[PDB]
């Protein structure tokens, strides 16, 4: 179990261009192309991340070349801001999985806005963090998927993913 494997399982394959649970233009192992409502955009920016003519489709070895870029992001983002860094440098490995997901899902600034939440995880609060996360519109939205995000979390095991 790894960070790769859990959003994998968060987030499934599609080798063709879809929809996120927001209604935007996204593919592969989760990868957001655009908010705009325009396809012709979403394909422009399909194109220009691989780097050919896709017509809305790639393959499995591009999926995974994207993913592998977005986790970094999400991983460089977080070192990168003043108010994620120390908390993610607090966590153990299995709970630094958790944030980088939240980051994938919503974000580096998103997630830096979740400021009690973040206090209460550095605190090493973990029941009180979790009821605090699930205090969200992400929580609401998405579920099930928060839900195991916040378990990961409250038990620094990959209960919920096993
Ligand atoms: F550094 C961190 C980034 C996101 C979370 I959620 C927790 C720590």
């Amino acid at each position: 179990m790894n960070i790769f494997e859990m959003l994998r399982i968060d987030e499934g394959l599609r080798l063709k261009i879809y929809k996120d649970t927001e209604g935007y233009y996204t593919i592969g192992i989760g990868h957001l192309l655009t908010k705009s409502p325009s396809l012709n955009a979403a394909k422009s920016e399909l194109d220009k991340a691989i780097g050919r003519n896709c017509n809305g489709v790639i393959t499995k070895d591009e999926a995974e070349k994207l993913f592998n870029q977005d986790v970094d992001a999400a991983v460089r983002g977080i070192l990168r801001n003043a108010k994620l860094k120390p908390v993610y440098d607090s966590l153990d490995a299995v709970r630094r999985c958790a944030a980088i997901n939240m980051v994938f899902q919503m974000g580096e600034t998103g997630v830096a806005g979740f400021t009690n939440s973040l206090r209460m995880l550095q605190q090493k609060r973990w029941d009180e963090a979790a009821v605090n996360l699930a205090k969200s519109r992400w929580y609401n939205q998405t579920p099930n998927r928060a839900k195991r995000v916040i378990t990961t979390f409250r038990t620094g095991t990959w209960d919920a993913y096993k």
